[PDB]
């Protein structure tokens, strides 16, 4: 593991933290109101 440095460190980090917030983020939102909105009509 050579590559390493301070623009494919900040890139990486930056795509990194991101991507893997706002993921997470839609996947409770999604997963959350998918649940509410399925009970809610098939129920």
């Amino acid at each position: 593991m050579d590559n390493a440095g301070g623009v494919g460190e900040l890139e990486k980090k930056a795509e990194a933290g991101v991507q893997g917030e706002l993921a997470e983020i839609k996947k409770i939102a999604e997963k959350k109101k998918d649940d509410v909105v399925k009970i809610l009509i098939e129920t």
